[PDB]
């Protein structure tokens, strides 16, 4: 038997499928790295260095990229609004991290004249949405 051992195939169908399969296969140094990819392949790994087809040395540290599929959200139109009513709205469909940016009320006041990103923009959910309010 050699030195190297082959890297279980499962674990293109699921990350936990594949440290239990590794694992089992002598495994026990990992390097763990997740990308942002396509969000229906979420949770399943996507590469890992050591391929499922060759034999590595069990001395290999195995490098596992997890597919991520991240929350991303465009920023809605909610402008017209007022600053609180409007982070209420967005925030069920959208955001949690809010800033506020202070521009110059002409007509409008303290209702929300637009956000930083241009509408439609879409970005992930964790990343956190500046709102324009007419100080």
């Amino acid at each position: 038997g050699p030195e190297q051992r082959e890297i279980p195939d499962v674990s293109t169908l699921t990350y936990a499928e594949a440290v239990k399969k590794l694992t089992a296969a002598g495994f026990g140094r990992f390097k763990q790295a997740n990308s942002p990819s396509t969000p229906e392949l979420v949770g399943k790994v996507i590469g890992t260095n050591p391929p499922a087809n060759q034999t590595s040395a069990i001395t290999n540290v195995v490098i596992i990229i997890v597919g991520s599929g991240p929350a991303t959200k465009d920023i809605p139109d909610v402008a017209g609004q007022t600053v609180d009513v409007a982070q209420k709205n967005l925030n069920v469909y959208g955001f949690t991290k809010f800033s506020q940016a202070s521009v110059d009320s002409p007509r409008p006041a303290g209702e929300v004249t637009g956000t930083n990103p241009p509408a439609g923009t879409t970005v992930p959910v964790d990343s956190v949405i500046e709102l324009q309010v007419s100080k």
